[PDB]
């Protein structure tokens, strides 16, 4: 009951507590192990309470208040107003430990580290989607910081009937247009094709090239969601260049500083903030691996093999690796060299070691996910391959959500 | 309860209905997945009848006689022996298939699509360690087929009281010396230093060097175990040579062709056989990237980068990344020219993905550890990262068992 996990490279052991705590069921049973299935699987006042309760008990636990008249009171106060309201709102100082610790229980993020240093904007007064455009344009300018990353998250009011839904309905805050072509191939982020279209079919006029910001497409207190251009001045790009091949430039690739989740939903004592995009920085890989060389995106190992001149007949040639290791050595540079902050691969997950290794200590855990803290090349030549981690479900807690054009009524 | 798993390259899904017959408990549960865990957790006569039965229900309905009169009398005959014996004793046919299908249901083993040619040499009839040796040469020597490497099982006799085993007390028949020094560090492989000190303290004389292949600790019968040594012209060895970098040479590196785990256990309808040395041929990966480039195996990074001119102050160079390539196209390019059979990760993890296929047609699933079949370097350009899978515990099944010089009530 009470787990240990070891690090088969330094042989350490640490003992698990902390999954005593948790709550939510895993997927996996005595007899199977999802562990590998990405997405695997309204609210009444009596459900609300318990959830309302445990929350609370461990904020003021946080805070080392536990018990006081303060907790007790407040305890009563969310009670009574969830008698009267069949729900209740959130203290500021509530919303930021939600927040912080929504962060810190997310076991598939490598960068948690960082998970006290987080900036909340409330954004629970918002009502329109202009609004929304306006905390998000804050939002970006913030976290970007020059590229001096920030990072930060933005909450906007929380679900109510259930048909009065904030939500921002790109993937990202910043992504690239996907549009196909008539000879079937695709231009841009094939990822993001059919969302490119339903920006056109609201009504989106597209400069049909390949790295083509996207438009915001916001959806305010249930209302049919509205476009929004982000000020190209607030969007920083990074020009991708090798620090060796010269010949990489006329590849002409660039990324966007900013990665900032948009269509995840933020749970905190039962309550559900169905919009609340979050911010931090790149861990190299995730472009330099998945967003150039994953097969169905830009798909890119092609043409660097092509311009290093590699065996490209023989699969054990190894020149889709060869290749992949100078498209990660040039986002690194070209990021560096430009003072925006990045990550790589090596260093992060050190520093999640790092992180695992305090959480145990003052925390008795620390929930985390193989399948992926792992990076998506070299595997085994960073720590955490070797590092045993137990999976489980905590809250606060940021969960998947349906797309929000296969639930939402339009009226349209 | 018939779960479906996706390809998220391909969009492919396929349905799961193995699983149900799925007998063994994974270390899961509703609330913690353990599927990053490395190892996770004598019998009676009314335990075995179950296992029995079951086993046979199956055999016979593999060779399409279920229900035959021959199905029902070697039921009934077995019972019996279990009753006169408490234990029984397999058909040569019903250990091949048993063997055959504890290779099928490997789930960790990305090299299944070969499950079915599998050749199974019967030492049943073994009882003493140097009969065991001879086994062992000769499987040894099949094996190799001068390069032309062919998969191979050799089973001595089932576990009977537990205290008469037989034991190979190597982890793999083949395997490089381990010695510390007297500066702390390591000469040869630091995984063996345990085992290659037990050697030298039964009398093994040490040609303390590197590649220095270890002595046979062979067990018989329970018995003390006893040093033999493989004759060299049956060792076949790969030098490893780069087709580009000369100064390659001067490492001065190789390995053995023929991987050969021998400290599992083979369960076949309930019978537990102690040793079973079982063999296939290497991914270039668990040479390249796991022996060579482990921080606790060979550890050659270093040099590789040095030789190779590259920036090691700054982790964010690559450098690491970039020497792991070039030790795993060499590794390849070595074995290839010397026509010794190896397989690369890219085609070793497409056939994969194609058996995988044929296992949800023709059997309705295929339990995978994605953990152990995600290649240890470059894993998202390979098609089993993008695969999900579900991990469940079919058998005839190899188990894990605890290193016999923990176990052996020794008599000296
Ligand atoms: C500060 C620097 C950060 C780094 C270096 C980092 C790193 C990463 C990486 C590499 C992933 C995997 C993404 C993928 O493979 O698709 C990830 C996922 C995730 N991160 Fe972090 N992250 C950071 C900040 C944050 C913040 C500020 C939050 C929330 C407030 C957060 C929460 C999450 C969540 C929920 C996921 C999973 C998203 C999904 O399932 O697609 N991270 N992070
Ligand atoms: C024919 C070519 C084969 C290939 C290419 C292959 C490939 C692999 C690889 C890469 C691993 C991972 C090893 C590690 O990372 O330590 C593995 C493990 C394994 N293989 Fe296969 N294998 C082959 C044949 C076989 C055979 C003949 C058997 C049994 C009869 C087998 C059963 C297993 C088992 C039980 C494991 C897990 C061992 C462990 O947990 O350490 N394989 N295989
Ligand atoms: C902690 C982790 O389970 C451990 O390092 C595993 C990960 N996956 C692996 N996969 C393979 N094929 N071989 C291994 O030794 C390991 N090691
Ligand atoms: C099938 C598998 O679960 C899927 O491809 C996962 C594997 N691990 C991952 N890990 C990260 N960080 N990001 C991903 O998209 C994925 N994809
Ligand atoms: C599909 N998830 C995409 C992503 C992401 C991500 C998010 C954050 C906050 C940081 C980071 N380094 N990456
Ligand atoms: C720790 N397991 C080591 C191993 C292994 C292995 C075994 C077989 C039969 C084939 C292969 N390609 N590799
Ligand atoms: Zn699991």
């Amino acid at each position: 009951r009470f787990l240990k996990v070891k690090n088969w490279e330094t042989d350490v052991v640490l003992t698990d507590t902390l999954h005593l705590k948790s709550t939510l069921e895993t997927g996996c049973t005595e007899h199977i192990c999802m562990g590998s299935i990405m997405l695997p699987s309204v609210a009444t006042k009596d459900q609300l309470f318990p959830l309302a309760k445990e929350f609370l008990d461990q904020y003021y636990s946080s805070i080392k208040r536990f018990g006081s008249k303060a907790h007790m009171d407040r305890l009563e106060e969310v009670n009574k107003e969830i008698e009267s309201t069949s729900t209740y709102q959130l203290k500021d100082t509530e919303l930021i430990y939600g927040a912080k610790h929504a962060w810190r229980n997310a076991s598939r993020c490598v960068g948690r580290i960082q998970w006290s240093k987080l900036q909340v904007f409330d954004a629970r007064d918002c009502t329109t989607a202009h609004g929304m455009f306006n905390y998000i344009c804050n939002h970006v300018k913030y976290a970007t910081n020059k590229g001096n990353l920030r990072s930060a998250i933005t909450i906007f009011p929380q679900r109510t009937d259930g048909k009065h839904d904030f939500r921002v309905w790109n993937s990202q805050l910043i992504r690239y247009a996907g549009y196909k072509q008539p000879d079937g191939s695709t231009l841009g982020d094939p990822a993001n094709v059919q969302f490119t279209e339903i920006c056109i079919q609201q009504g989106w006029k597209a400069p049909r090239g390949r790295f083509d910001v996207l438009p915001l497409l916001l959806q305010a207190n249930g209302n049919d969601p509205e476009l929004f251009q982000i000020p190209p001045e607030l969007v920083l790009e990074v020009p991708i260049r090798h620090p060796k091949f010269d010949w990489f430039k006329d590849l002409g690739l660039k990324w966007y500083g900013l990665p900032a989740v948009s269509n995840m939903l933020l749970e905190i004592g039962g309550l559900e903030f169905s919009a609340c995009p979050f911010s931090g920085w790149y861990m190299g890989t995730e472009i330099g691996v998945r967003d150039y060389c994953d097969n169905s995106r830009y798909n890119i190992l092609e043409e660097v093999a092509k311009k290093m001149d590699l065996d490209m007949r023989k699969t054990s040639s190894l020149w889709k690796d060869q290749a992949l290791v100078e498209i990660n050595i040039a986002v690194l540079y070209s990021f560096q060299s430009d003072k925006v902050t990045i990550v790589d691969h090596h260093s992060a997950t050190e520093s999640f070691i790092k992180h695992m290794e305090n959480e145990y200590r003052c925390r008795g855990g620390c929930p985390a996910d193989w399948v992926w803290i792992v990076p998506p090349m070299s595997g085994s030549i960073t720590p955490v391959f070797h590092q045993e981690m137990l999976n489980y479900r905590l809250t606060p807690s940021f969960e998947y959500q349906p797309d929000p054009w296969n639930t939402h009524v339009w009226k349209l």
